[PDB]
């Protein structure tokens, strides 16, 4: 289905990432893929582009993604990635700016699942979710969990 080819690059995509980054691959979790796409339907009925709560995705990392079109599952990894110009691998731990990438790469992450839902306005709304959460801000985490690029 279009739903499974979308999953599969986006995990694909991460994957190829992950490598680079010296870290194990993720693999797809059933039940992450459908709290995300509960979450992208939620953001393409109201429009509020903003994380969901913590309360929502027990023990969850996530990232978003939106465009006026339909995304394909390459773009929005690639976009989250590209998040790395502002990481500074001398000065490891938690940004803001950084989030989208350190998420990907964050070497403890096992799991992830992804979801995307499209609005009435042809714009599509993207959830990827991250099990267990990463960029958690502790001593010594994200240099032991974000690794430089080779």
């Amino acid at each position: 289905s279009a739903s499974k080819q979308f999953h599969n690059e986006v995990l694909k995509a991460h994957n190829e990432y992950r490598q680079k980054h010296g870290v194990p691959p993720l693999k797809l979790c059933k039940d992450l893929n459908r709290e995300a796409q509960q979450y992208s339907e939620a953001l393409a009925s109201t429009r509020i582009l903003k994380a969901s709560p913590e309360s929502s995705r027990g023990q969850c990392g996530e990232n978003l993604a939106w465009a006026s079109y339909d995304q394909t599952g390459k773009e929005v990894a690639d976009r989250w990635y590209s998040a790395i110009k502002n990481y500074n691998f001398q000065q490891p731990g938690f940004t803001s700016g950084t989030k989208a990438f350190t998420a990907m790469v964050w070497k403890n992450t096992k799991k992830m699942g992804v979801g995307k839902a499209s609005a009435s306005d042809g714009s599509s709304f993207v959830v990827a979710r991250y099990f267990p959460a990463g960029g958690v801000v502790n001593e010594g985490f994200f240099e032991e969990n974000v690794l430089p690029p080779k």
